[PDB]
Protein backbone atom coordinates (compact mmCIF):
# COMPACT_ATOMS: atom_id res chain seq x y z
CA UNK A 1 0.00 0.00 0.00
CA UNK A 2 1.23 3.91 0.42
CA UNK A 3 3.55 3.13 3.71
CA UNK A 4 5.21 0.46 1.36
CA UNK A 5 5.00 3.01 -1.60
CA UNK A 6 7.21 5.21 0.02
CA UNK A 7 9.56 2.16 0.88
CA UNK A 8 10.14 1.42 -2.33
CA UNK A 9 11.00 5.35 -3.57
CA UNK A 10 13.11 5.58 -0.71
CA UNK A 11 15.05 2.67 -2.29
CA UNK A 12 15.98 4.27 -5.21
CA UNK A 13 15.19 7.73 -4.79
CA UNK A 14 17.26 9.80 -7.01
CA UNK A 15 16.38 7.62 -9.85
CA UNK A 16 12.68 7.74 -9.40
CA UNK A 17 13.11 11.38 -8.54
CA UNK A 18 14.45 12.06 -11.99
CA UNK A 19 12.49 9.70 -13.94
CA UNK A 20 9.31 11.09 -11.88
CA UNK A 21 9.79 14.65 -12.88
CA UNK A 22 11.10 14.14 -16.32
CA UNK A 23 7.72 11.94 -17.08
CA UNK A 24 5.88 15.50 -15.60
CA UNK A 25 7.72 18.32 -17.70
CA UNK A 26 6.99 15.33 -20.83
CA UNK A 27 3.19 15.29 -20.30
CA UNK A 28 3.02 19.13 -19.31
CA UNK A 29 5.77 20.88 -21.86
CA UNK A 30 4.39 24.07 -20.70
CA UNK A 31 4.96 23.66 -16.79
CA UNK A 32 9.02 24.47 -18.30
CA UNK A 33 7.49 28.34 -17.57
CA UNK A 34 8.82 27.58 -14.02
CA UNK A 35 12.17 26.01 -15.17
CA UNK A 36 13.66 28.14 -17.62
CA UNK A 37 17.17 26.38 -17.25
CA UNK A 38 15.65 23.14 -18.62
CA UNK A 39 14.68 24.39 -21.93
CA UNK A 40 16.34 22.74 -24.87
CA UNK A 41 17.77 19.61 -23.42
CA UNK A 42 16.56 16.08 -23.77
CA UNK A 43 16.19 13.23 -20.59
CA UNK A 44 19.86 12.01 -21.12
CA UNK A 45 21.08 15.29 -21.03
CA UNK A 46 19.27 16.96 -17.97
CA UNK A 47 20.56 13.99 -15.97
CA UNK A 48 23.92 15.13 -16.69
CA UNK A 49 23.25 18.86 -15.60
CA UNK A 50 24.20 19.33 -11.46
CA UNK A 51 21.06 20.95 -10.36
CA UNK A 52 18.80 19.02 -12.27
CA UNK A 53 19.73 16.56 -10.03
CA UNK A 54 20.69 17.35 -6.70
CA UNK A 55 17.28 20.05 -6.88
CA UNK A 56 15.54 17.11 -7.86
CA UNK A 57 16.39 14.34 -5.21
CA UNK A 58 15.72 17.30 -2.54
CA UNK A 59 12.24 18.13 -3.84
CA UNK A 60 11.49 13.88 -3.63
CA UNK A 61 13.43 13.23 -0.07
CA UNK A 62 10.91 16.24 1.36
CA UNK A 63 8.31 14.56 -0.79
CA UNK A 64 8.57 10.90 0.68
CA UNK A 65 8.63 12.75 4.44
CA UNK A 66 5.51 14.73 4.02
CA UNK A 67 4.06 11.16 2.97
CA UNK A 68 4.87 9.77 5.59
CA UNK A 69 3.65 12.13 7.94
CA UNK A 70 0.59 11.97 7.12
CA UNK A 71 -2.55 9.89 8.30
CA UNK A 72 -5.35 7.76 5.49
CA UNK A 73 -2.79 10.23 3.10
CA UNK A 74 -4.02 13.42 4.51
CA UNK A 75 -0.91 15.31 5.20
CA UNK A 76 0.09 17.61 8.37
CA UNK A 77 -1.05 21.08 7.88
CA UNK A 78 2.51 22.20 9.42
CA UNK A 79 3.74 20.41 5.94
CA UNK A 80 0.94 22.04 3.52
CA UNK A 81 2.50 25.43 5.51
CA UNK A 82 6.11 25.03 4.35
CA UNK A 83 5.28 24.49 0.87
CA UNK A 84 3.13 27.72 0.11
CA UNK A 85 5.43 29.72 2.21
CA UNK A 86 8.69 28.33 0.88
CA UNK A 87 10.48 31.39 -1.18
CA UNK A 88 10.73 28.75 -4.06
CA UNK A 89 7.22 28.07 -4.48
CA UNK A 90 6.48 32.06 -4.73
CA UNK A 91 5.07 31.86 -8.56
CA UNK A 92 3.05 28.76 -8.04
CA UNK A 93 -1.10 27.89 -7.95
CA UNK A 94 -2.31 24.78 -6.91
CA UNK A 95 -2.86 23.30 -10.55
CA UNK A 96 0.84 23.03 -10.93
CA UNK A 97 0.37 20.83 -8.01
CA UNK A 98 -2.30 18.97 -9.26
CA UNK A 99 -0.71 18.63 -12.81
CA UNK A 100 2.58 16.95 -11.11
CA UNK A 101 0.29 14.36 -9.13
CA UNK A 102 -1.31 13.48 -11.89
CA UNK A 103 1.67 12.51 -13.95
CA UNK A 104 3.15 11.31 -10.96
CA UNK A 105 -0.13 8.02 -10.72
CA UNK A 106 0.38 7.77 -14.56
CA UNK A 107 4.22 6.92 -14.04
CA UNK A 108 3.15 4.54 -11.33
CA UNK A 109 0.17 2.83 -13.25
CA UNK A 110 3.01 2.28 -16.55
CA UNK A 111 5.79 1.55 -14.41
CA UNK A 112 4.09 -3.14 -14.03
CA UNK A 113 4.93 -2.84 -10.55
CA UNK A 114 2.70 -2.81 -7.25
CA UNK A 115 2.53 0.73 -6.52
CA UNK A 116 -0.69 1.55 -4.43
CA UNK A 117 -1.65 3.88 -7.69
CA UNK A 118 -5.33 5.19 -5.98
CA UNK A 119 -3.59 6.07 -2.61
CA UNK A 120 -1.22 8.34 -4.36
CA UNK A 121 -4.25 9.75 -6.14
CA UNK A 122 -5.66 11.08 -3.06
CA UNK A 123 -2.40 12.20 -1.75
CA UNK A 124 -2.30 14.44 -4.01
CA UNK A 125 -5.73 15.76 -4.24
CA UNK A 126 -5.93 16.27 -0.23
CA UNK A 127 -2.56 18.11 -0.32
CA UNK A 128 -3.90 20.21 -3.17
CA UNK A 129 -6.55 20.95 -0.27
CA UNK A 130 -3.92 22.18 2.09
CA UNK A 131 -2.07 23.83 0.26
CA UNK A 132 -5.81 26.10 -0.36
CA UNK A 133 -6.25 26.10 3.36
CA UNK A 134 -2.47 27.47 4.07
CA UNK A 135 -2.78 30.20 1.75
CA UNK A 136 -1.89 29.03 -2.09
CA UNK A 137 -3.80 30.73 -5.09
CA UNK B 1 16.45 14.80 19.47
CA UNK B 2 16.59 11.37 17.62
CA UNK B 3 13.51 11.81 15.54
CA UNK B 4 14.69 15.51 14.21
CA UNK B 5 17.84 14.16 13.17
CA UNK B 6 16.33 11.81 11.21
CA UNK B 7 14.14 14.54 9.66
CA UNK B 8 17.46 16.41 8.94
CA UNK B 9 19.57 13.63 7.29
CA UNK B 10 16.74 12.74 5.22
CA UNK B 11 16.28 16.25 3.91
CA UNK B 12 19.55 15.86 2.42
CA UNK B 13 20.49 12.12 2.31
CA UNK B 14 22.78 12.22 -0.27
CA UNK B 15 25.13 14.33 0.77
CA UNK B 16 25.35 13.35 4.49
CA UNK B 17 25.59 9.73 3.18
CA UNK B 18 29.09 10.34 1.66
CA UNK B 19 30.49 12.42 4.32
CA UNK B 20 29.58 10.43 6.72
CA UNK B 21 30.89 7.07 5.44
CA UNK B 22 33.91 9.07 4.27
CA UNK B 23 34.88 10.47 8.02
CA UNK B 24 34.34 6.76 8.92
CA UNK B 25 36.84 5.35 5.95
CA UNK B 26 39.41 8.12 7.41
CA UNK B 27 39.33 7.51 10.72
CA UNK B 28 39.89 4.05 10.01
CA UNK B 29 41.69 2.93 6.93
CA UNK B 30 41.98 -0.30 8.20
CA UNK B 31 38.51 -0.78 7.11
CA UNK B 32 38.85 -0.15 3.32
CA UNK B 33 39.86 -4.12 3.05
CA UNK B 34 36.24 -4.42 3.27
CA UNK B 35 36.00 -1.95 -0.05
CA UNK B 36 38.39 -3.21 -2.02
CA UNK B 37 36.53 -1.32 -4.77
CA UNK B 38 37.88 2.56 -3.03
CA UNK B 39 41.24 1.57 -2.44
CA UNK B 40 44.01 4.42 -4.24
CA UNK B 41 41.10 7.38 -4.84
CA UNK B 42 40.92 10.70 -2.21
CA UNK B 43 37.50 11.95 -1.36
CA UNK B 44 36.91 14.00 -4.24
CA UNK B 45 37.99 11.44 -6.44
CA UNK B 46 35.30 8.95 -4.98
CA UNK B 47 32.40 11.63 -4.51
CA UNK B 48 32.84 11.90 -8.29
CA UNK B 49 31.54 8.91 -9.13
CA UNK B 50 27.84 9.60 -8.93
CA UNK B 51 27.61 5.70 -8.40
CA UNK B 52 29.97 5.91 -4.90
CA UNK B 53 26.67 8.34 -4.19
CA UNK B 54 23.55 5.99 -5.06
CA UNK B 55 25.22 3.27 -3.50
CA UNK B 56 26.28 5.20 0.16
CA UNK B 57 22.53 6.64 -0.36
CA UNK B 58 20.79 3.12 0.04
CA UNK B 59 22.79 2.11 2.89
CA UNK B 60 21.87 5.13 4.73
CA UNK B 61 18.48 5.20 3.66
CA UNK B 62 18.71 1.15 5.44
CA UNK B 63 19.84 2.94 8.33
CA UNK B 64 17.15 5.59 8.77
CA UNK B 65 14.33 2.76 8.47
CA UNK B 66 16.40 0.87 11.17
CA UNK B 67 16.86 4.20 13.45
CA UNK B 68 12.87 4.74 12.69
CA UNK B 69 11.65 1.75 13.75
CA UNK B 70 13.47 1.67 16.69
CA UNK B 71 11.82 2.09 20.51
CA UNK B 72 13.96 4.60 22.51
CA UNK B 73 16.91 3.79 20.47
CA UNK B 74 16.50 0.14 20.65
CA UNK B 75 16.51 -1.61 17.29
CA UNK B 76 14.05 -3.85 16.75
CA UNK B 77 14.98 -8.14 16.81
CA UNK B 78 14.01 -8.19 13.38
CA UNK B 79 15.79 -5.21 12.17
CA UNK B 80 19.18 -6.54 13.55
CA UNK B 81 18.52 -10.20 12.08
CA UNK B 82 18.04 -8.40 8.31
CA UNK B 83 21.63 -6.58 9.02
CA UNK B 84 23.01 -10.31 9.77
CA UNK B 85 21.62 -12.30 7.06
CA UNK B 86 22.30 -9.90 4.11
CA UNK B 87 24.66 -12.18 1.87
CA UNK B 88 26.87 -8.65 1.63
CA UNK B 89 27.55 -8.47 5.32
CA UNK B 90 28.89 -12.18 5.61
CA UNK B 91 32.37 -11.98 7.18
CA UNK B 92 31.41 -9.07 9.44
CA UNK B 93 31.91 -9.11 12.90
CA UNK B 94 29.76 -6.55 15.55
CA UNK B 95 33.43 -4.77 15.79
CA UNK B 96 32.87 -2.86 12.43
CA UNK B 97 29.55 -1.91 13.21
CA UNK B 98 30.69 -0.47 16.47
CA UNK B 99 32.93 1.66 14.47
CA UNK B 100 31.08 2.67 12.37
CA UNK B 101 29.09 4.45 14.80
CA UNK B 102 32.19 6.02 17.02
CA UNK B 103 32.55 7.86 13.52
CA UNK B 104 29.08 8.75 12.76
CA UNK B 105 28.85 10.37 16.27
CA UNK B 106 32.05 12.28 16.01
CA UNK B 107 31.08 13.81 12.99
CA UNK B 108 28.13 14.92 14.32
CA UNK B 109 29.80 16.75 17.41
CA UNK B 110 32.02 18.67 14.71
CA UNK B 111 29.10 19.68 12.82
CA UNK B 112 27.43 22.87 12.96
CA UNK B 113 24.49 21.19 12.58
CA UNK B 114 22.62 20.15 15.92
CA UNK B 115 22.38 16.66 16.61
CA UNK B 116 21.67 14.88 19.64
CA UNK B 117 24.84 12.89 19.79
CA UNK B 118 24.31 11.16 22.77
CA UNK B 119 21.26 9.48 21.44
CA UNK B 120 23.17 8.04 18.32
CA UNK B 121 25.82 7.04 20.46
CA UNK B 122 23.13 4.99 22.56
CA UNK B 123 21.55 3.74 19.11
CA UNK B 124 24.83 2.39 18.35
CA UNK B 125 25.56 0.41 21.32
CA UNK B 126 22.52 -0.90 21.34
CA UNK B 127 22.92 -1.99 17.45
CA UNK B 128 26.03 -3.73 18.37
CA UNK B 129 24.45 -5.51 21.30
CA UNK B 130 21.03 -6.66 18.85
CA UNK B 131 23.70 -7.66 16.18
CA UNK B 132 25.06 -10.32 18.69
CA UNK B 133 21.72 -11.43 20.29
CA UNK B 134 20.57 -11.93 16.30
CA UNK B 135 23.65 -14.07 15.60
CA UNK B 136 26.88 -11.91 14.18
CA UNK B 137 29.81 -12.86 15.98
C1 LIG C 1 4.88 18.09 -2.83
C2 LIG C 1 5.45 18.71 -3.88
C3 LIG C 1 6.69 19.52 -3.84
C4 LIG C 1 7.77 19.46 -2.97
C5 LIG C 1 8.01 18.46 -1.83
C6 LIG C 1 8.70 20.48 -3.42
C7 LIG C 1 9.92 20.70 -2.77
C8 LIG C 1 10.85 21.66 -3.23
C9 LIG C 1 12.13 21.79 -2.68
C10 LIG C 1 12.73 21.04 -1.50
C11 LIG C 1 12.76 22.80 -3.40
C12 LIG C 1 14.21 23.27 -3.16
C13 LIG C 1 15.22 22.47 -4.08
C14 LIG C 1 16.63 22.98 -4.07
O1 LIG C 1 16.87 24.11 -4.53
O2 LIG C 1 17.54 22.24 -3.62
C15 LIG C 1 11.86 23.31 -4.40
C16 LIG C 1 12.17 24.32 -5.33
C17 LIG C 1 11.30 24.66 -6.39
N1 LIG C 1 10.04 24.13 -6.59
FE1 LIG C 1 9.10 22.71 -5.55
N2 LIG C 1 8.18 21.16 -4.49
C18 LIG C 1 6.98 20.60 -4.82
C19 LIG C 1 6.10 20.96 -5.87
C20 LIG C 1 6.39 21.92 -6.89
C21 LIG C 1 5.64 22.14 -8.08
C22 LIG C 1 4.29 21.46 -8.38
C23 LIG C 1 6.32 23.12 -8.83
C24 LIG C 1 5.97 23.67 -10.15
C25 LIG C 1 5.28 23.05 -11.09
C26 LIG C 1 7.49 23.47 -8.08
C27 LIG C 1 8.44 24.43 -8.45
C28 LIG C 1 9.61 24.67 -7.76
C29 LIG C 1 10.58 25.68 -8.27
C30 LIG C 1 10.41 26.53 -9.52
C31 LIG C 1 11.65 25.67 -7.42
C32 LIG C 1 12.92 26.50 -7.51
C33 LIG C 1 13.76 26.02 -8.67
C34 LIG C 1 14.67 24.85 -8.45
O3 LIG C 1 14.91 24.28 -7.30
O4 LIG C 1 15.13 24.39 -9.56
N3 LIG C 1 7.49 22.77 -6.92
N4 LIG C 1 10.67 22.58 -4.27
C1 LIG D 1 23.57 -0.05 10.26
C2 LIG D 1 24.62 -0.22 9.45
C3 LIG D 1 24.59 -0.70 8.02
C4 LIG D 1 23.60 -0.63 7.08
C5 LIG D 1 22.27 0.04 7.21
C6 LIG D 1 24.16 -1.23 5.87
C7 LIG D 1 23.43 -1.35 4.66
C8 LIG D 1 23.90 -1.93 3.47
C9 LIG D 1 23.15 -2.02 2.27
C10 LIG D 1 21.71 -1.48 2.01
C11 LIG D 1 23.98 -2.62 1.36
C12 LIG D 1 23.62 -2.87 -0.11
C13 LIG D 1 23.84 -1.60 -0.98
C14 LIG D 1 23.45 -1.83 -2.42
O1 LIG D 1 23.63 -2.97 -2.97
O2 LIG D 1 22.95 -0.90 -3.11
C15 LIG D 1 25.22 -2.95 2.02
C16 LIG D 1 26.32 -3.61 1.45
C17 LIG D 1 27.54 -3.80 2.09
N1 LIG D 1 27.86 -3.46 3.37
FE1 LIG D 1 26.66 -2.59 4.71
N2 LIG D 1 25.44 -1.65 6.08
C18 LIG D 1 25.76 -1.37 7.37
C19 LIG D 1 27.00 -1.59 8.00
C20 LIG D 1 28.14 -2.08 7.35
C21 LIG D 1 29.42 -2.10 7.93
C22 LIG D 1 29.79 -1.69 9.32
C23 LIG D 1 30.28 -2.61 6.96
C24 LIG D 1 31.76 -2.78 7.03
C25 LIG D 1 32.56 -2.03 7.82
C26 LIG D 1 29.48 -2.91 5.80
C27 LIG D 1 29.94 -3.47 4.64
C28 LIG D 1 29.16 -3.73 3.50
C29 LIG D 1 29.75 -4.34 2.28
C30 LIG D 1 31.17 -4.83 2.08
C31 LIG D 1 28.74 -4.36 1.39
C32 LIG D 1 28.89 -4.88 -0.01
C33 LIG D 1 29.86 -4.02 -0.82
C34 LIG D 1 29.38 -2.63 -0.92
O3 LIG D 1 28.15 -2.41 -0.83
O4 LIG D 1 30.21 -1.67 -1.15
N3 LIG D 1 28.19 -2.57 6.06
N4 LIG D 1 25.15 -2.52 3.34
C1 LIG E 1 8.35 18.30 -8.42
C2 LIG E 1 9.36 18.00 -9.33
C3 LIG E 1 10.49 18.78 -9.46
C4 LIG E 1 10.60 19.91 -8.69
N1 LIG E 1 11.55 20.86 -8.58
C5 LIG E 1 11.15 21.72 -7.65
N2 LIG E 1 9.95 21.37 -7.11
C6 LIG E 1 9.52 20.25 -7.74
C7 LIG E 1 8.39 19.41 -7.63
C1 LIG F 1 28.25 2.21 6.25
C2 LIG F 1 28.84 3.00 5.25
C3 LIG F 1 29.02 2.50 3.96
C4 LIG F 1 28.57 1.20 3.67
N1 LIG F 1 28.56 0.43 2.57
C5 LIG F 1 27.93 -0.71 2.82
N2 LIG F 1 27.52 -0.84 4.08
C6 LIG F 1 27.93 0.35 4.69
C7 LIG F 1 27.79 0.92 5.97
Amino acid sequence: GFKQDIATLRGDLRTYAQDIFLAFLNKYPDEKRNFKNYVGKSDQELKSMAKFGDHTEKVFNLMMEVADRATDCVPLASDASTLVQMKQHSGLTTGNFEKLFVALVEYMRASGQSFDSQSWDRFGKNLVSALSSAGMK
